[PDB]
């Protein structure tokens, strides 16, 4: 039972730590296309609303 118990955490663990990678590699993914974005609407004109 102590076997089986410790087998059972040890795979959960795996799987919160892959899910947090995958979740890290998409946020940088994000942030990329912002900085993107930014850089080329510098040209022409404001208007509102």
């Amino acid at each position: 039972l102590k076997e089986q118990e410790r087998t059972l955490a040890l795979k959960l663990q795996e799987q919160e730590q892959l899910l947090k990678e995958g979740f890290q590699k998409e946020s940088r993914i994000m942030k990329n296309e912002i900085q993107d974005l930014q850089t080329k609407m510098r040209r022409r004109k404001a208007c509102t609303i």
